[PDB]
């Protein structure tokens, strides 16, 4: 007899995005620096500009203070390097994870299974206003299709996850995102997932999606122009030479932009923080020689290095583990110093 | 200053689903199908029932009037062998393309591009419940997060495709379904994606969806307790008793049920439809030797053997090839018998 | 604790879109009611000198009944179309003076179940096939929420005497595709019908309902084609000198002189009986002059009178009518008298 | 569809405000002890008298705080005798067109921001239930009371809405005691039939606090009762009190009523407000049995302007100044302490 919501506990009260953006509404000056960098890094998707895109800082946010710190420190690099990098910040608020666990501050912003959702999207959507109303643009994670509507507006560059570059929603919405976006190689070293998705995005989809009012309704998007793929190793690295070379003969076999991202961290770094140093020399390696097909890296940074599971110490990560500013400004310097030579072979 | 919607062409009227369930109530003989179907599967998922589920029918559905025609001689088949298989149909709308194409009835039921989505989702329910209503339970492919509320009411089984088994919102998804769930290992032959799927769509979880209203909201899911893995091949098939060990093992290793179904179609048969009949044998020899983590398998059939580009041919598909419904008889035969050895043996 | 607590129950209502979509207004119901509504407005403006007849049951509580009524009418709207333009009374909201039943939207069953979704199907299909046949169809708007599932099919509104003071009625009125008549109110005021003309020509903001079932705000553009609807009060007003009173009064107000005489309700003192000899009145104003009438507005069904119960088949449940003797007999009187007011041009 | 609408705009739901601005543990025991207190005045268990007093309509929320903070002394003050509640009237029915009100238009210059607007309602009335003052409203519109029905003590169905079946099923359904206005004219059977309607369970449709339209099923409200505020003549002396108590007792409902010192009471003369207010005091003194409560339209300076150009003087109907609310605050409260003196 009944076959209705049987495995339902409850439904909740959820603010649309239009409470949010009616208390939080983008400034000129965000509104500014979004359009801006959005374009800034479509020039590097399609090769107009050679400085290096450097997606940058923590893997996940759970404590705005310390985001806003992180951020403050990293404008400075930002000013500092902006001839040869466009540096943006790693604001990433949905985890996908392995079976189960903590989802991230949207989810579940207390950190202790209250799942306090419309308060996540009201913090996410304040941090990344103070963020951009600074000067700092923002990247984040696009996990669920129904979040974006809350602080897309907010964000210059996004990702999808080597969990679901495969999956044909995420690769519609990305093709009705107003920001350039990444797509990771699959979680065991497959490209050709990230190859496709490019491909899928760039053309107009329809699919299910929901307005700012909180409504249900029918999408219509005019496909995403400005998407790249993102090595982030598989069973084996990619970071290197040979695989950057085979990925972009596929990538103009397919048609796309060849000109592709590098993660220093997850299985390219070996699940080991201490590593993304060793790509990053291998990335400036490349530039130097020639890494013509680079526009840019990522990389899992914090104030203080390494992780925790529940979250002590100020600053340090609690999901996975990331390089301390020292570090930073360290890895920084180097890829500033061998981008400024492959920009002057030219 | 603009940042928003900018890769945006329209956003359209949907209706919810209550304005479908309204027109198309589902019936009692309807909903007692359903529940039953449910509970006889999730017995065959742990192991209290040793019947073989049989998900069989087209790749896609893209006539309701084939479809219900290729119900009517299954629903013979259905009755002769229901001692020794559950015989549910293949109904799937969703298709999830390699990078482009059509994507089922429900995204454009007129098949000339002109996405009728409120018609696709009308059309579906409404073949779903007359299936129901003459005695045949239906199976179908989640694809979406929002399709579901409209007709999920009229599913006994459900599948996460082998593109979206990795994808947390999909685990999510399953966690608040009704019915039992599989979950197809990766398209290069990961499993472990697949196991770990399972044990997250058994836990509870918080996550936006939308109401039956239209209006999205913060759902709070109790957990699946009948998700199993679908073995459906990689990079090489994984149909064989070996690779049905191996399974079982990381499947026990993981507390997870290590009952499981195997695709016949798809990668397990390469190049070749009828190669499916070659599974399916290897599958009875399984079943009467031993086979004792089986516990269903899947097989795309129609009205005509083959595939077609453009719906010419009556009964004939226009997705993946199928086996003809001569082959589909034996193909039946050859389980049917096999697994009432596998039964009798106490 | 202080929120929603005289509220038994929240319940779900499908949104006008739903049925919309199971029932789109065809292409001739469309250009009929486009054309109508045009018509009309010429009378309220003077242009045109046929008499607006609003005419049918006080209200619909069978929709067999009611298409078979309109059928019969169906005949004389077109026999008389030369002098008068004939449209149907299809009244599906109901005021009651305390409590009692409010039409067929709040409880199409009769009996207490109040199933609003069925109502409003029942009705948006009854007015769709009204307006197929070649019937269109008016209405009064009482809600401010169940316009939006059938307004498309209405060539004529009313606001009823009880509402036609209340600023939201006047609201919603300047945002109505139709032709609105304003009733006097209950003890005779005509000032208030003056007035909500005045308030209902101007564009207003205000929350309403959108298609989609969704609260909005929604700014009208203001309706131009208000008149006043004289319905009697303590005492009958549909004589010539109340005419003349009404007219010199709208004029004075800057508005059109134009109106509508109801022949039932306070005028006839609740005597259905009587309509025929405000009618009968009606009739020797257009051939003296009459050139402030417009409209008339008379409570008619197959059988006549009223019952208690829905035990008669087109027999009113709510006021009393004339029957379809009568209804022949009144509607050849009226356009015999305006034909004669039409030839004097 | 939709001829003459001109655009259809971007409504916040109530949620969206109250989750801004959510009662207070303070606010929600004030409201729920006031509705308790008045529902005591209309069924006759105390013999206080209600006096919703402020003014015509609230333009400008700094004035109405200031108003607020002077009227709370005299609340206090007057505890024993009086129940003061503010009158903060947002939703204001014109006679044809003209400021509909803050809601409707908080800028005053035609700009209709009802987001902003509602936003403003709400806050003022949670910041006058959080100082200790109680709050009272005309409820004109359908939609508009989910946004703060919740913090208001004691509702009004105006003169032009009380024949209205939809006001009536709002009334039914609303959680404060509600006093029903006699017609425009006169007409005192519409308040009573009202009073009769809304006491009983209705069926409509409503807008949920996320804003989406449904069917409301509705308990009744008992605590209904009659306000006479003139017609053609004046009603408020002992004679009309009388006659409507026998009127209301004849229909089976409460034959406790307010009277209202202005409008058509005072022949739309607002210096005639205070001789109104003698009458009832000597009806007080001599018996007025049938008196539970009063109306008077005050603000901290007197008369009315067509533009705000002075701050706390009205720009709808005339109101007393502040001087004459002591006055009449005192006169009152001095009446009525004898009448609860004789058993
Ligand atoms: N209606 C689904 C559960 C569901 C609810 C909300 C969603 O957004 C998605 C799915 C079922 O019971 O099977
Ligand atoms: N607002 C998103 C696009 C979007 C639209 C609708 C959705 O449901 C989701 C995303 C952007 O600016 O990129
Ligand atoms: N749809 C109505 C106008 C209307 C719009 C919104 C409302 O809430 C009410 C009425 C018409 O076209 O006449
Ligand atoms: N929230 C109101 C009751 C109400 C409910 C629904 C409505 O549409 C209007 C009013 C109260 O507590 O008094
Ligand atoms: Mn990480
Ligand atoms: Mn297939
Ligand atoms: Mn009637
Ligand atoms: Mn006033």
């Amino acid at each position: 007899y009944p076959t209705d919501d049987i495995k339902i506990k409850e439904v909740k009260e959820l603010l649309p995005p239009i409470a949010h953006l009616y208390e939080l509404p983008i400034s000129k000056e965000a509104s500014g620096l979004v359009h801006r960098t959005r374009q800034e890094i479509s020039d590097l998707v399609h090769g107009r500009d050679k400085r290096l895109l450097v997606i940058i800082g923590p893997c996940s946010i759970h404590d705005p203070k310390a985001a806003l710190e992180y951020a403050e420190r990293l404008l400075k690099l930002r000013k500092q390097y902006e001839n040869e990098l466009l540096i943006v910040m790693r604001v990433y608020f949905e985890k996908p994870r392995t079976t189960v666990g903590w989802k991230g501050l949207i989810n579940d912003p207390h950190l202790d299974g209250t799942f306090d959702i419309n308060f996540g999207l009201r913090q996410a959507r304040s941090l990344l206003l103070s963020l951009n109303n600074m000067g700092m643009p923002a990247s984040t994670e696009f996990l669920d299709m129904i979040t974006p509507q809350y602080y897309a507006d907010l964000i210059s560059w996004g990702a999808i996850g080597a969990r679901t570059t495969e999956s044909q929603v995420h690769r519609e919405l990305a093709s009705g995102l107003s920001c350039p976006v990444g797509f990771k190689n699959g979680t065991d070293g497959n490209l050709k997932i990230a190859i496709d998705a490019i491909g899928a995005a760039s053309h107009s989809h329809h699919f299910l999606g929901v307005t700012k009012a909180g409504h249900s309704a029918i999408v219509h998007t005019g496909g995403n122009p400005d998407c790249h793929v993102i090595l982030r190793g598989g069973k084996e690295p990619n970071y290197d030479a040979e695989h950057v070379s085979e990925a972009a003969e596929q990538l103009r076999a397919a048609g796309v932009t060849d000109k592709l991202m590098i993660d220093c961290s997850h299985a390219n770094s070996r699940k080991d923080y201490t590593r993304q140093m060793e790509v990053a020399q291998d990335i400036a390696a490349q530039l130097e020689q020639d890494g013509g097909n680079i526009m840019g890296v990522m990389v899992e940074s914090h104030l203080v290095e390494g992780r925790q599971d529940k979250p002590e110490v100020y600053g340090k990560s609690i999901t996975d583990a990331c390089i301390g500013w020292g570090a930073t400004e360290e890895l920084l310097a180097l890829l500033a110093g061998a981008n400024k030579k492959r920009m002057a072979r030219a």
